[PDB]
Formats: C-alpha cells, structure tokens, sequence
C-alpha cells in the first residue's frame, strides 16, 4: 500500500538533472513514491548498485549511456554505431542480469577532446590526429572520470599515441576554468555540458572513431516491473524528448545560472506537458 522505488544517479549535473526527470514522471503518473540516491564513484557503480536493488541498500532505476555499458560487456574499448550499441546492451544486459534497457531519451552524452577555438585556429586543428601531433606541446585537463574510465583516455592514449606534456585529473567545472585561463590547453569535454555554451571552445573529430556512442537511457530490474508494470510506459514518455541542445541548455541553467537540479528537472517536463502544471 506504500511501494517505493529508488531512482539512483552518479554525481554531476546532468545525472542529477535527468535521475530528477525520471522520479518526477514516477510520482507524476503512478501511486509509487520515490527515494532519490546519490552514489558516489563512477564507472560501474550504478550499475553494481541495481544489481543488488532498492531492497538491498541499492537502486532499482538509473539513467544509463549505451557506450558505458557496452565497453564492460566486451572488456575491451570498441566502436559501433548507435543501434549496435544499444541493442547490444539491451539484449545482454536482459539476459544476463535480467535489467531492462528502456527507450533512450534522445541525446548522446560523448567523451571528446576540445580545445580553444583560437588554439584550433593558431595549429590548425580539426581531428584528434591532428592533435595528437602536437600534443607533447600541451597540457591535458580531464576529469577523474574519463581518465580512469576503461572507455576513457587510457584506449584513446594507445590508439592515437597522445603524448602530452603534463595530464592534471581536475573536478568538471574547474576543468572549464582551466582551459579558458591557458592553465591547460585540451580539455575533455562532455557533449552535452552545460558550460560548452559560454566556453569559445572547439570539439575536435574523432577519426578514428575510438568512442561507442553514448545515448541515455532509463534502465530498470525486471522484478520491480513486474510489481509495477505501468513503469515501462510511463518512463517511456521520456523517449526522443531530449535533444543535445535541450540537455544543455538545462545543464547551463545549473551550472551557468546557478539553479538547483531538482527545479530544473520539474520545469523542464512542466514545459514539455510530460507532467501536470501545478
Ligand atoms: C563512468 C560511468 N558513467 C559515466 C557517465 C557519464 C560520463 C562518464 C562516466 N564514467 C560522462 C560522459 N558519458 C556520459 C556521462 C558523462
């Protein structure tokens, strides 16, 4: 008669932002009440985490990116397109953990390696080869995130042999800071960051095409939706309502303007109509 269910989130803003979206629209349109989870770690965390489940001091949903767990299920980093990616770990992560990949939410949240649009332009910059050449000139700023991440920089740095001058492990919004101050000359920014929007920055090509695609999707354990079988149409109201510039702009409004997460999460679906204004 009082179910719950835990909607968990790594820590950053747009994690906070969309965990947010998905315990809105639960309460919005189900009986069930939601406990919001912050874990703190990164790489397979939340993923471990709903393994385990809201009943056992763990998670029962999350927002999960196609290309992390795809580079766990293979053990090595690869590349393919969207569809591959996702149905891949749709169909893996069902038979092998019984977790159900629901419908993505539209956006994909890469890696990248950015520079400076005037250091672009000064060393004619285009692709991560183009970089790599001159990167023993140039310090790398990156979050702890990607450089640990098996995904991350340690298979781009053997794939394209980046041989930077110095690499400082920097917190996500210093790292913006640092590269506008020429304290470090790449950065690796997230695609969809809300700070991306006030940096005069350039994202550099991948021509290799080192990176999976790393489309957000809800994930959920099967037997919390066979309590609750109305989740899977209500989280799938969600599905394709999320460009890259939306998610952006909503990570800008956090990071740039300073509101709260929660605030922007419930704004954002009042605005679409995917919940009840007031
Ligand atoms: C480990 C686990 N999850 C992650 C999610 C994301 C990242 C790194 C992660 N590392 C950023 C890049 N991909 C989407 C977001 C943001």
């Amino acid at each position: 008669a009082n179910d719950t269910v835990v909607v968990g989130s790594i820590i950053f803003t747009e994690g906070i932002i969309v965990a947010n979206m998905v315990a809105e629209m639960i309460e919005a349109h189900t009986d069930l009440k939601v406990v919001r989870k912050l874990n703190l770690g990164g790489y397979n965390v939340n993923f471990e985490a709903i393994k385990r489940g809201g009943a056992n001091n763990g998670i029962d949903i999350y927002v999960e990116y196609t290309g992390h767990g795809l580079v766990d299920i293979l053990g090595f980093p690869a590349t393919t397109d969207p569809e591959g990616a996702y149905e891949t770990v749709k169909k893996e992560y069902k038979r092998k953990w019984n977790i159900v990949w629901l419908k993505p939410l539209g956006f994909n949240n890469t890696y990248t390696l950015t520079v400076k649009d005037e250091l672009a332009k000064q060393y004619n910059l285009k692709t991560f080869s183009d970089l790599a050449k001159i990167s023993d000139k140039l310090i790398l700023g990156a979050t702890m995130w990607f450089l640990e991440g098996p995904d991350g920089y340690p298979g781009l740095q053997k794939l394209y042999n980046f041989k930077f001058k110095h690499t400082k492990s920097m917190d996500m919004g210093i790292r913006y800071t640092a590269i506008d101050n020429n304290e470090v000359q790449v950065i690796d920014a997230w695609a969809t960051d809300g700070l991306l929007v006030s940096h005069k920055l350039k994202i550099l090509e991948d021509d290799k095409a080192f990176f999976p695609p790393y489309y957000a999707a809800p994930i959920i354990r099967q037997d919390v939706l066979d309590k609750h079988p109305e989740l899977k149409d209500v989280l799938n109201k969600l599905a394709n309502q999320i460009s890259l510039e939306e998610m952006q702009k909503l990570n800008y409004k956090v990071d740039g303007e300073g509101q709260d997460p929660a605030k922007v999460a419930k704004e954002f679906l009042k605005e679409k109509g995917l919940i009840l204004q007031v």
